């Protein structure tokens, strides 16, 4: 019904070797291709229990026979970062070997593949499809990092790269439910959206330093610019789903985002004889990341919030504050309108700290 | 309102760093009432209850209603304060020692009851004065290096010889609650019930040397050590969680800087005022052996099952751990009592405390 | 698995016959009861929204079999003040025929049931209950109404005088979610204030002229009083819902509230085989109604506010400015520390209209 | 600075006699003359707060002595629905006395001064327009309302009539800032429309029944007609500025109106030594009113909108639902493409309730007659 793999990390500083566990529900390389990951950061915990719920669900549809293509499950992308306890807290963002992000300095698998393809390609969009993905997993065969947290970057874009759905499951410090995509994925990734219930989708097409969820779906976007004479479509949908706030553990909430993520993959044709029914409303549009504020404080000191999270505010507002109980208080404005769709758990600010994100419509 | 700003030695990268305390009223005068919070730099309510309660005490200086000296230290260790790792605040331990913050203060017994062998009268109010100005003369004597050292070393100089002294703290995930010395209760109740504690703490003897009980233990123990004299529990102080590590909120700092007030008012801090009836208290005083400590025995998620505030009886699933790629195991009550605690981080390593039950049988553990 | 009553009221001046429609959705005269009622005042839209798609849930628990009490839902419980346009605008506040308010002038069930109850009562707190109620069902019985405005309160009240629940949905002009109830039922309905997102709970024994909500709770509070020598408690839990502003008509948020409404049912052992999960941390601190400053235009002209809703505000603060196009401008000031929970739809003033609200302490 | 009268109306149904406040800061029946008035509809606020906020600019205009010729600003045009409260609202659409539009039935000038201007007409266009004003004054001088919403018609179309400019200043329900102007005059008032950020710009030559904007320059087109064989101009060029929501009454956002309110009058030559500089960018085409679509409720219950303010939507989405909380659901459809400029503030239905407003480019079937 469920197929195991415990791939094996090189020895860190201290000489362990860490596993990875990846859960598969399909037939190996069949029909369409899903991956569904969380705990990319391991601080980030919503994703990790929804995943297990996702597992049960799926191993009553491996028992019914209703799986149709290949469900690739990792609850755990990040056995690295979930090892990496200080002073009794976990500091799952950053790698301690190395001090990277764990979300940050994947692949780029065009300028891996445009050499490569340049006799390959023809006006078959399909045939396109199966060469650009051959030729993707050749050149990361060809690849050989020597870090554990690079060993771990590129095993799981190899297992991801190929694929037509990916979700990335994540979390942030104090935040709704909200959705980061492609640009040109949008409205395509609508329904995905919609089901999970995203309080904000934020698009770009080039974000910070190369994370997975564009190491994964802009590679098509920059293939069919690279190769303008031949059909590339965005074979591989990928988005990035804040689930909650980093500690949001809840039985109830697991219960209802593993729904959600079967009622996705049932849509998109992996589960079969199941009935979806009518999409949900999406409570939010499409909007550009460069259009969101990251509010920052200008000082160290307590954070005092003037808003609720997933208040709208607008332009001018004054939204948080700084105290410096033994000094001066600074005001923090609004320089958009939009939703409060995130602040931060920890409330003491150093300088240039994002304590909170508007999802506004201008670009800034 | 005096300002000192007192300078620590300079850390490893060579800064220095500075306490800034506060005082109000003329020195030495009448009672004296010490007030710090932010000892462990990440528990920040009392951080902002200070601050409000200097613009009260601000207000009641211009209109000259201070009666004793009132110490404030809204910030008492800007070494932890200073500690980001990776965007997190990690404020509980130093990071040149490894010690927590709040332990391994002097005992002030110790280092007096030799020097008071020949010093005691049958005098009370002399017997508080001598072992005061003997525990000063025994501080000054002691010369630390390390700024830890010399930051506890400060603390405890400026709050030993005071009548009332408040630590004000928070857990990670918790309500309002107290701790004190066996001893004190009930005599700290008005305090208790004005802060809205919902459950109280008592021990004559806890961890690691802790800073309440460096400023009210020396009295029961020098009491003890000298039975033939008078010798009252002339410093009552106590440990004030405000609440989570991250509640940082205007209203309830205020209503906290107003509590406070009012137990300055009731024990002669401050003239003209009237307090009235005192608040209902929500809790019994309670032994710190009949707490139950809930931890996990593995590593994985935390689930609760219960609310934070929960009444729990012994037996019941409290917590569980869920590894999402293994097992799950339940986590019972021992005893009956209020789920005062949980934790604001729901992940676990083994052993980890994830819980906090105040019973009322001492626990064998 | 769901009865529907069309209750008719008398014809009133214009010869016209109007219905309450009842929905009834458990046991009848059974277990536990609730009862929920919105548009009393029929300008106030967002609870008939949020009971329309409670049904919907409801009638999917009534199909899976999962009803445990007796529920009672009435999503315009006022067709007298629903038919009220004048110049194209619903004024559905006060009732033309009789100049009334919809939500004053109850009947007072200790005045009409102590006289009956005085050899009844025991030791045994449910005996009491049980008493009370079919005492106060008698009581009302006797009583005989002829205008169609006193027929309906006296319908309203007959119907939900017996319930362990009560939920009466309102709004205000232009406000945050808030909620009203009985200060001895304070925090006894924390839960329910924090299911629905209250930012301000409002505390009275006793209010205006007789509102529904103190119709349904303040009777076990005042037969406690007249009969201390026996066990009475607060049987039936009532609370007044300003959902948000008159015309905040809104598809997620009413779906939103129907599911925290759900969630309260569940809570309270309406509903069989649901996991509910964690209560949401309330928001807000109860306060008493009479520590409510209502802030008033002084004169005619235009309402131009400086805060915005939802804004904490402190004595002195300058909040809203009444403007005369052709004339001055006045300065209207906080004279209390609190929450801005409430503003006004209407910009415009005539003296002594109440432009706001703030939530305050009453400290001294 | 200025000139302040206080026009008196005659007596209501409770003996009380309401008057109109009228400013006027230039020199008198001179040059250019402009006419800003706000609060025809009492209940439409964003206009009375915009000219408030032009006085004061108009009256340092004034000071540094740069007014060019006559500018008229009435803040409040209507009294009368201002002082209609029921119930704790204000319902300022309709006179109590007469059931009457304060925006309808104003007088046909046309119809008023073509037998009157027979033999007056020359060559000389500048003359004619003259002559028409004369004239036109002299028509309204012979008429004698009795009612006070007649009266007040007849005293604002008096001194509206022989303006070069006319700006009735007006709000929706719930809408964008939106312009209405008589077909002719567009692309001419293609600046007015830049500087208020106009999110449609909507076409008639003949609306409903006799319009305030319609009843100042129509005349102008329908004489143009009767008298073929002589120039007579467009001498009146007026337009409806809906600023926004009935209720959109913001600091800002009336100092914004008052500033492009003045710059308007800098470009039409009302104020001497500012320059404007470049135009804004003009949001919108023109488009006729029988093009725009009304979104009407077919039954009574609950205005649920699927899209928001300002979106574009498009010919057969879902824009708007009416729902019966104990009965069924109607979807009401978009029939064109364009911006959904307007909504409603008070979200329930009666049968044939206008809920919405999409500005269209292809005329409508069912537009014809307003
Ligand atoms: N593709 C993108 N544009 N974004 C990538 C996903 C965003 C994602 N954010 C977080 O983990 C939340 C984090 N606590 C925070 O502070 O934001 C990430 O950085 O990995
Ligand atoms: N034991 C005493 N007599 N004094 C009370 C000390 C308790 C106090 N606890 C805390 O700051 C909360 C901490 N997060 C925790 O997990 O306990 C402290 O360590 O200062
Ligand atoms: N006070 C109570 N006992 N609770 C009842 C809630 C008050 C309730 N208020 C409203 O519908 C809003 C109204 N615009 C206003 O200005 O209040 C009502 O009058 O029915
Ligand atoms: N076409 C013209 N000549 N004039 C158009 C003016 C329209 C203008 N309409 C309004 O105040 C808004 C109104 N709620 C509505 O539904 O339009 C008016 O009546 O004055
Ligand atoms: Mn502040
Ligand atoms: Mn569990
Ligand atoms: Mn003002
Ligand atoms: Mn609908
Ligand atoms: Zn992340
Ligand atoms: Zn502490
Ligand atoms: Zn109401
Ligand atoms: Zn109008």
């Amino acid at each position: 019904t469920s197929a195991c793999e415990n791939f094996l990390l090189p020895a860190d500083q201290d000489g362990i070797q860490r596993q990875v566990t990846i859960f598969r529900y399909g037939q190996e390389n069949s029909a369409p291709k899903a991956y569904l990951q969380a705990g990319l950061h391991a601080d980030e915990f919503p994703g990790m229990l929804a995943l297990k719920y996702l597992r049960d669900l799926l191993d009553e549809a491996a028992r019914r026979n209703r799986i149709k293509g290949e469900i690739v499950i990792i609850p755990q992308a990040n056995p690295i970062g979930l090892s990496q306890w200080k002073d009794g807290f976990l500091l799952g963002r950053f790698d301690h070997q190395t001090g990277t992000n764990f979300n940050r300095d994947y692949p780029d698998l065009c300028q891996l593949t445009v050499e490569k393809l340049d006799g390959q390609l023809t006006e078959n969009a399909e045939h396109n499809i199966d060469v650009i993905r051959k030729t993707m997993r050749s050149a990361l065969s060809e690849l050989k990092p020597e870090q554990a947290v690079d060993v771990l970057r590129h095993k799981l874009i190899s297992e991801s790269c190929d694929a037509d759905l990916v979700l990335d499951l994540h979390a942030d410090n104090q935040a709704q439910c909200h959705m980061y995509t492609l640009t040109p994925l949008w409205p395509a990734m609508h329904d995905v959206a919609a089901e999970i219930d995203a309080r904000a989708v934020l698009l770009a097409e080039e974000s910070g330093g190369h994370p997975f969820d564009e190491a994964c779906s802009a590679p098509w976007m920059n293939l069919s610019r690279a190769f303008p004479d031949y059909p590339i479509p965005l074979a591989c949908q990928s988005a990035t789903f804040a689930l909650g706030s980093n500690d949001e553990v809840d039985l109830r909430l697991a219960q209802d985002q593993a729904e959600a993520l079967f009622r996705i993959l049932i849509r998109r044709g992996f589960i079969e004889d199941v009935h979806v029914g009518e999409l949900p409303q999406l409570a939010c549009e499409g909007t550009l990341l460069e259009a969101m504020q990251q509010l920052k404080a200008p000082c160290q000191g307590l954070i005092v919030y003037h808003n609720r999270l997933g208040d709208f505010v607008r332009s001018g507002d004054k939204v948080v504050s700084i105290v410096d109980p033994i000094g001066e208080t600074v005001d923090i404005l609004a320089h958009t309108d939009g939703v409060l769709f995130a602040r931060h758990s920890q409330t003491y600010a150093y300088p240039n700290k994002v304590i909170g994100k508007i999802a506004g419509k201008e670009p800034l």
